[PDB]
């Protein structure tokens, strides 16, 4: 499926839970807590760069926030969580400018999904795009879906028809029209919930 539309204003749910990294995308899951891919978190840590809360072309941004620390998932799964300092250098509060996306118990094959991220964000000046598709395969922690994705879309939220979080993108095949995701089992939901700032 190639149905890709620009989200020109990202101040509303669920788009205000999506954040921009340099190399890709994350989701806001709880207080001061962002979920993304491992290499997105790791390579950002050695440049010590900021994250942008729901940046869009006409939206009015949610601020730019420094990273506190990074917690990686010990297993094989491409999952890292990221903590921010909640006060930006403009004085914006993180938790007043995002929403927390809900989990999504669980998913089935042939479900319609949305992938929201920043494909080729360096070339677009980081426009937010929504891409729709369908889950073809779920096996344990793995899932496959046929929504159009460009790199970019590393760590992009996969949402169901009720704006709830099924998982995140980590890999494409090969422009890509079969892409692979980290499907959030209860065990993965346990890990994320335990690492939300309180």
């Amino acid at each position: 499926e190639k149905n890709v539309k620009e989200i020109t204003d990202a101040t509303k749910e669920p788009y205000n839970s999506v954040v921009a990294f340099v190399g890709g995308t994350g989701v806001v899951v709880g207080k001061n807590t962002i979920v993304t891919n491992k290499h997105i978190a790791k390579s950002n840590d050695i440049f010590k760069n900021r994250v942008s809360a729901h940046h869009s072309s006409k939206g009015k941004g949610g601020g730019n926030y420094d990273v506190k620390d990074i917690v990686e998932y010990p297993g094989k799964e491409d999952l890292a969580i990221v903590h921010v300092h909640e006060t930006s250098t403009e004085g914006l509060n993180f938790n007043k400018n995002v929403s927390y996306t809900k989990f999504a118990d669980g998913a089935k094959v042939k479900d319609r999904i949305s992938v929201i991220g920043y494909p080729k964000g360096a070339q677009t000046k980081y426009k937010m795009f929504e891409s729709t598709g369908t889950i073809n395969h779920i096996s344990g922690t793995f899932m496959e879906f046929d929504a159009y994705a460009q790199p970019g879309n590393s760590g992009s939220p996969v949402l169901n028809s009720k704006h709830e979080l099924i998982g995140i993108l980590y890999a494409g095949s090969g422009e890509s029209e079969k892409n692979f995701g980290v499907y959030f089992t209860p065990q993965l939901k346990e890990f994320i919930q335990n690492n939300i700032e309180k």
